[PDB]
């Protein structure tokens, strides 16, 4: 009996790690894709009102939500958990954004890997994707409030470009969920077994 139970005991500490470094994924990944869906609305909303605009005193008006909203982006791609920014790699100095959409996080990305060898992006410098998000919600809020309809009909179709950037990885991330839900599963079907 003391022999199987050598064999028993080293698989189920091998499942526990991995049931916690699971939940510890999962929780880091929830937290992105909840900020990744608040992008989402927000430069849906930006476009909305940007529609308004192409479509004296209410242009600034509308020139002024955006700028909320660009306040709001840029509180959500300054996401911090477990000790970094998701979107500022793998530096926690400073804020990884600026309000004009400068990055200043970390160059690199921090990977995690799971207790069987399976790793991941847990933490990614996300220049790429969010400065130019910032950037173009910037011109707009100055294009509306100076009047300056010239410029907002370019700034639609770069907030779309931008916006079809956070939806593409929204989707990765749900994609990464995904497997990390299906490990659970396959975990959990395994400690019964062993138990
Ligand atoms: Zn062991
Ligand atoms: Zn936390
Ligand atoms: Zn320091
Ligand atoms: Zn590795
Ligand atoms: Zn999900
Ligand atoms: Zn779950």
């Amino acid at each position: 009996a003391a022999s199987k139970s050598f064999a028993i005991q080293h698989s189920l500490a091998n499942m526990e790690q991995m049931q916690k470094d699971i939940a510890d994924s999962k929780n880091v990944l929830t937290q992105t894709e909840n900020t990744l869906q608040g992008v989402l609305k927000s430069l849906t909303r930006a476009d909305q009102l940007t529609v308004q605009a192409l479509n004296e005193k209410e242009l600034q008006a509308i020139g002024v939500e955006i700028d909320q909203i660009l306040k709001q982006v840029v509180y959500l791609a300054n996401t911090k958990e477990q000790g970094r920014y998701i979107f500022g790699g793998d530096s926690a100095e400073n804020l990884p954004f600026t309000e004009d959409g400068t990055y200043q996080g970390g160059k690199n990305d921090v990977n995690w890997k799971l207790n069987d060898g399976y790793e991941f992006k847990a933490f990614r410098n996300g220049e790429a994707l969010l400065s130019p998000v910032i950037k173009t919600l910037k011109q707009m809020s100055e294009a509306m409030q100076n009047g300056d309809q010239k410029a907002l009909k370019p700034l639609l179709e770069e907030n779309k470009q931008n916006l079809d950037g956070i939806i593409n990885r929204t989707t990765e991330v749900g994609s990464t969920m995904n497997t990390m839900e299906t490990f659970k599963t396959i975990l959990s079907e395994q400690n019964v077994a062993l138990q």
